[PDB]
């Protein structure tokens, strides 16, 4: 019961704000979901119920899955909370994370300010 669509902000978080994420030399954690066996973290899925990485919104990018921006906002948004709240402050991972967040910030501060939706053929 969900379909998506092209949208001048949806395309300017595909072609901006994930081209200057995925490269980065921090995004590799971020690459791909949390693997809680192989970290040994058995509280992480109890602990975290919406579960979110740069794969996911790539891949859901490519694919057209969101119908408005604010969608992938959230996402992005989702990843980077889920980081903060379940590790420990003094954990690099947070780090990484924060650094990521705010090249993410700076370049939805330079997104087009109206959403309209594009004809892609
Ligand atoms: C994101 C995030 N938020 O909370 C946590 C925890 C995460 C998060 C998520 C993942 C994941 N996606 O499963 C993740 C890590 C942290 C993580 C930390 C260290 C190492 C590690 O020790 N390495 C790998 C490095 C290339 O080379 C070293 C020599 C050894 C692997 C790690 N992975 C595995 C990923 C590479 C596939």
């Amino acid at each position: 019961g969900h379909m998506g669509r092209v949208t001048n902000q949806l395309q300017y978080l595909h072609k901006v704000v994930m081209k200057a994420l995925w490269k980065h030399q921090f995004a590799w954690p971020f690459r791909q979901p949390v693997d809680a066996v192989k970290l040994g973290l058995p509280d992480y899925h109890k602990i975290i119920k919406q579960p979110m990485d740069m794969g996911t919104i790539k891949r859901r990018l490519e694919n057209n899955y969101y119908w408005a921006a604010s969608e992938c906002m959230q996402d992005f948004n989702t990843m980077f909370t889920n980081c903060y709240i379940y590790n420990k402050p003094t954990d690099d991972i947070v780090l990484m994370a924060q650094t990521l967040e705010k090249i993410f910030l700076q370049k939805v501060a330079s997104m087009p300010q109206e959403e309209q939706e594009l004809v892609v053929t």
